[PDB]
């Protein structure tokens, strides 16, 4: 399992924890020094457990598959709570199975439909170390439009910045102020499947994509990224989605 806990959290503490996500999933082989996640993990091993502490100590414990970072659903006292989709169904056989009650939220975990349901593109929903223990505090009850944003904050919080040490900085900007995420972080995350593609296509094509991916950079830019040598692949992206799951 991995944890972080909100009290007395800073950038290094935060850091650690990002830290202890990547090194919690597994992996074979690294695609240009990038740790390759699995095609598949069967039974009770495809899930990691991040116990997550607010501010007051209190906690929730969120499933993720670690083949693909993607949060399945999350415990909170003796209640479960899952996404609406086959993945997470699943997810359910394996983990939480020991919550008094299940309830299955009534979105699926993918980004627009959790946008759909806060009233919010994520454009607009301020992320940071306040945010996630705001986010963290709101799952502790059940509501299901106030979850779908902390949710959303959730994830980038988590999954994003384990992805990409762009996001962890991020975030770790945010340590003590909460601001939306910038134009270059939604890119990622929009981006992240098809550059773990594009990486994995470049072995057998002496490093050059297939197709390019364009990206919106740091100053607010839309570039396109063509081959490993980009900055994206040697120092930002930390952990690929393999391509048996694209
Ligand atoms: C591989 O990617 C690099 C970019 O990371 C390409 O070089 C850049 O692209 C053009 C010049 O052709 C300029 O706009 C950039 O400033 C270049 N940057 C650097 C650091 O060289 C390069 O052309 C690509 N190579 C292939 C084979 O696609
Ligand atoms: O399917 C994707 C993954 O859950 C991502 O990490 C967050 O949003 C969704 O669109």
């Amino acid at each position: 399992d991995v944890s972080f806990r909100l009290s007395g959290a800073d950038p290094s503490s935060y850091g650690m924890f990002i830290k202890d996500l990547r090194n919690a999933l597994p992996h074979t082989e690294k695609v240009y020094n990038i740790p390759l996640l699995l095609p598949s993990v069967s039974g009770a091993g495809r899930y990691l457990l991040m116990h997550l502490f607010n501010y007051d100590g209190n906690t929730i414990t969120v499933a993720v598959d670690v083949t693909n970072v993607y949060i399945m659903g999350y415990l909170a006292l003796t209640t479960s709570y899952f996404f609406n989709e086959p993945a997470a169904d699943l997810a359910s056989q394996y983990v939480f199975r020991s919550a008094r009650r299940k309830i299955t939220l009534p979105y699926s975990g993918n980004y627009e439909r959790l946008q759909i349901a806060a009233g919010k593109p994520r454009e607009k929903i301020p992320i940071g170390l306040p945010a996630l223990d705001t986010a963290i505090s709101t799952l502790l009850h059940y509501d299901s439009t106030a979850a779908a944003g902390a949710l959303l904050v959730l994830i980038q919080t988590t999954a994003e910045a384990a992805r990409f040490k762009y996001i962890e900085q991020q975030i770790q900007e945010r340590a003590y102020r909460d601001e939306v995420p910038s134009s270059a972080t939604i890119s990622l995350e929009n981006s992240w499947s098809g550059l773990s593609k594009q990486i994995q296509l470049a072995q057998g094509n002496n490093g050059v994509f297939r197709t390019p991916t364009v990206l919106v950079d740091s100053g607010g830019n839309r570039v396109q990224i063509t081959n490993v040598t980009s900055n994206v692949v040697t120092s930002n992206i930390q952990l690929l989605l393999n391509t048996k799951n694209i």
